[PDB]
């Protein structure tokens, strides 16, 4: 009926909103790229672009939210709980918020600085939802909204079916199988559109479709190398917990210390400025970047840690890996250029997320979980250089896959979801990989749920969200 | 805490339980094929064990739940969606129950005759689980019961995730998200112990294993094509809501008529004996079998229906394609056969899930869903024998992945469903197959929502249950 139309339109219009913002994103990504390579031999021109190129899009961002709608910042996960739990809020559900979040997401997302994107998402589907329910209807409530979020994480990670089920764990405490249906339809269309418009447009913005792996693996699997993908897991409920801790730390530190909340409120683009400048400065690919993959941005980091080679073994040979040459230091090894990015952008990424932007956690910590896991499978392919037998296979270590399922076990230890291995699943292959990835999200949830709350249940406390 | 240890153990002992009935229902398989190869001159020997042996099995099944509990008949999802809405039944989560539904779903299995398996193993999980918290706790109800739901699912399938979002689809109207976590974990339990089972007996039971297919799909997918798998889905949902329609008047039928009620009550070995003779008389190889390949058993008709061939291809040349050479008939044309063995068995499974026996629906449609599909596939690869060209690339008819498709979406439409794509997925491959099959089920899923109930809400009502 009526309600099918909304599902189509929400799915048309997400899409449509989705591409346009990453596409705009990755052409800005592409501005940066080149000005910073048009400026090759001059090394201070070359930190001055590194450099100011996200400041300038992170202050964007934060002065264009402050002055249409100062409730567009800060992911949208945690407050869309709060409103499907009855609490509706200020002017979160409103038209302004949608331009606020959406251009400076894009904004956000083209700089290169470790912001996320699923959160807002989900907030900027649920104005749309709101919105399309109001045009069709006018002219119950969480039902419409949480077919909103679903269509948001649907969008954002290219996963229809993952990002359904993503959504209804990060917001909602008791589903309706109704509206687990409704989101799925909404979410497939939302799918056809992106696949009619990448056939018109190729090249355009690659929809996570960088993520998409090439491993040849054996369907059997290896459980002798079980135990490594539960390692990942354990450890990466264990990073998962310090970094929503640190991360909410920091976010009261910032308010509940009196000089620093007045000096920042007196001065609001002083803390973006500083953190984005101290980000791209330690990113600074002939600075410190060199020793943590600086140069490699977000989508290009994931793209480059699912890869099917071993870097440990090419590690004489670089420059044949493709991309991911980048992580071969002609001196430091692999091994520890990855421990360098993990650490580094750990700080990054939690220091990130306290900007006054539109930001997330997804995808920084989705590419922290992925240099653990890649850490983790480089020195399983030192240690077993030859592979592992087990019933009459040896199976060959692929580190490319253990970042899959580090990735998956860090994000879903962050955001306390077990759906995180089926976006996985569906963004890479499938297959041989269930039960290792299953495994590593289950004892990451666990580990990491005894220890701190979720990013978006912390962030709540912080807010003191009704909820 | 306890309920850590009630997950494990409900998944290892589902794992175990699963294991072992599979393994007899295989060897049943085995010793039926190995009888009827061994009378192999003798034509009228062959047909003496061809029938007998289902017969026999199938009797036997309905005379052991007579015996020890009447009440382990027909499924269980229906009666635990009762059971979960508060309606507790007599005595169905009773150890007779258990004894009665595990040994007489072997019989059933190991028959060749199409009953199901998913049903009956919700219902063995969830008396598992109650078994299971009064062993623990006495030594709320709906969490227990819903974890045993969904790792019944998960070891009937072999599909961990895809099982869990089953049973909370066909079991529950409003589920909570911590039983969501709660049944995956146990269900990954599940998995892990099936592959060191695996391991250990090698051989044994490949549980759904012969189901994994070995597609090589071009990632982007034919758009032209899908076109076609809308059809199958739209199709599939009309045919799903038949199958739920004649499957509720016959199951009325037998006991709304007076006469036939009285009779059967007084002969209850009648209606299963007349039901199997004719299903087994009609799949009698030599006989009528020959053109509805009646040879293949249900799991090897899955096997076979999701081959990486293309049957109408090599028809010209048999004994090629393996065991799905018994579809290329000398005379009779593939894509007949196929259609024959769909409406063949159509009736079949329809009044096999009528007799009083354990019986499940998914395998049945399953099967029926992977034929219509296949034959939609291979009229596409006589309509199309050189491939459809899309942007540059000319994607290659694949009739088994058409099946894929065919049999999730009348699955999805016979359980109203749209879990059953993930089923598939991890049953199969994945990408560029996730838009096809989501765009099929949830058409699928439309149509038949429209036109007729699920099959479990038609049973709830046919038994009159409070629900």
């Amino acid at each position: 009926g009526e309600d099918g139309i909304f599902l189509v339109l929400l799915g048309l219009l997400m899409a449509l909103v989705s591409w346009s913002m990453g596409y705009v994103s990755a052409k800005s990504l592409q501005a940066y790229k080149w000005s910073y390579a048009q400026m090759q031999p001059s090394l201070p021109l070359q930190f001055l672009v590194w450099v100011t190129f996200p400041l300038v899009l992170i202050l964007f961002s934060a002065l264009f939210c402050h002055l249409i709608s100062p409730q567009a910042v800060g992911s949208g996960i945690p407050e869309m709980k709060t409103i499907l739990r009855g609490v509706v809020l200020k002017e979160y559900l409103t038209m302004k918020a949608f331009v606020a979040k959406v251009v400076a997401l894009t904004a956000g997302l083209g700089s290169g600085i470790p912001v996320g994107k699923e959160g807002p998402f989900v907030h900027i589907a649920s104005i749309c939802a709101a919105v399309l329910s109001k045009f069709m209807s006018v002219f119950y409530y969480s039902d419409i909204l949480t077919v909103g979020c679903a269509v948001g994480v649907g969008c954002c990670f290219g996963t229809p079916l993952g990002g359904v089920l993503f959504s209804i764990e990060v917001t909602s405490t008791y589903f309706a199988v109704r509206n687990y249906w409704r989101g799925f339809f909404a979410a497939t269309f939302s799918a056809f559109v992106f696949r009619v418009l990448a056939v018109w447009n190729k090249d355009a913005v690659t929809i996570t479709a960088l993520f998409r792996t090439n491993f040849r693996m054996d369907f059997p699997f290896d459980l002798k190398e079980l135990p490594a993908f539960a390692a990942i897991g354990i450890c990466c409920g264990l990073l998962g917990a310090v970094f929503v801790y640190l991360h909410r730390q920091v976010m009261l530190g910032v308010r509940k210390h009196k000089a620093l909340s007045q000096f920042l409120a007196k001065h609001r683009l002083l803390y973006p400025g500083i953190v984005t400048f101290v980000i791209a400065s330690f990113t600074f690919p002939p600075g410190m970047g060199q020793f943590m993959a600086g140069e490699l941005m977000p989508r290009e980091a994931i793209s480059t840690l699912f890869d099917n080679n071993t870097w440990v073994k090419h590690a004489g040979d670089p420059e044949s890996l493709g991309q991911s040459a980048v992580w071969i230091h002609p001196r430091v090894n692999v091994v520890i250029i990855i421990f360098l990015f993990f650490v580094m952008k750990f700080w990054m990424s939690i220091v990130a997320t306290t900007m006054p932007i539109p930001c997330g956690g997804f995808m920084p910590v989705f590419v922290l979980g992925a240099a653990f896991g890649r850490l983790v499978g480089e020195i399983m392919a030192m240690l077993f250089p030859d592979g592992i037998l087990f019933d009459d296979i040896i199976y060959k270590i692929l580190p490319g896959g253990y970042a899959v399922i580090g990735a998956a076990a860090l994000t879903g230890a962050v955001s306390h979801t077990v759906s995180t291995a089926v976006i996985c699943f569906e963004l890479t292959g499938q297959i041989a990989h269930i039960l290792p990835m299953m495994v590593a999200v289950i004892l990451a949830n666990m580990v990491a749920q005894s220890l701190q709350p979720s990013l978006y249940d912390s962030i709540i406390q912080v807010k003191k969200l009704p909820y």
